């Protein structure tokens, strides 16, 4: 792809983090803890999943950004109205207003409701997210297959301002302590 040139600096926003987030001091990576980090509740806070938000809003134009995901077994990755639900249980879809994919139990799947079967012949160790706000686009990139793509979510309604979307994934298994990072420029 020739998206790079819209790339954007994202950083995360502490206040939106599940309690059991740790998130760098350049607020750049992000990982699951073992224990409640000991920050008080907020509205903002994902109370279920291990999710955060970027602190960028986008309304209009162009973005680009990429995550580094190596040795996870789980995550999801994209981006989600400014608006959507914190608190309680919810699937991640267009209806409830997320752009995203996932890794879980060895497959790739978009979400999308139902999910849809990603085809993905090398495991990423790094994704590409693109967001085209006029049009309606949300396309994922393989920057481990140079470039090759992923996922397109096109006719997106994003009905509100854009934040980038994390979820690290739980950790029972031992096997998905590894960060999210945000990867340089
Ligand atoms: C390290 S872990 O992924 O196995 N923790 C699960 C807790 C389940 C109860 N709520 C907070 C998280």
């Amino acid at each position: 792809h020739h998206h790079h040139h819209h790339m954007v600096h994202i950083t995360l926003d502490r206040n939106t983090a599940n309690s059991w987030l740790i998130i760098s001091k350049d607020r750049r990576q992000v990982r699951m803890g073992d224990t409640h980090q000991n920050v008080s509740d907020n509205k903002e806070r994902f109370s279920n999943y291990p999710m955060v938000l970027g602190a960028q809003r986008f309304s209009s134009g162009k973005m680009y950004w990429e995550v580094d995901v190596t040795q996870k077994e789980a995550w999801d990755l994209g981006v989600c109205r400014d608006s959507v639900q914190r608190k309680g249980q919810f699937s991640l879809s267009p209806e409830n207003g997320f752009w995203t994919i996932w890794l879980w139990q060895d497959s790739y799947e978009a979400g999308t409701s139902p999910q849809t079967t990603l085809h993905i012949q090398v495991p990423p160790c790094q994704i590409g997210i693109f967001v085209d706000y006029e049009a309606g686009v949300v396309s994922f990139y393989n920057i481990t297959d140079h470039g090759s793509l992923i996922y397109t979510f096109s006719e997106c309604v994003f009905a509100g301002p854009l934040r980038p979307f994390f979820n690290v994934g739980f950790n029972y298994s031992g096997g998905n302590a590894a960060p999210l990072k945000l990867c340089p420029l």
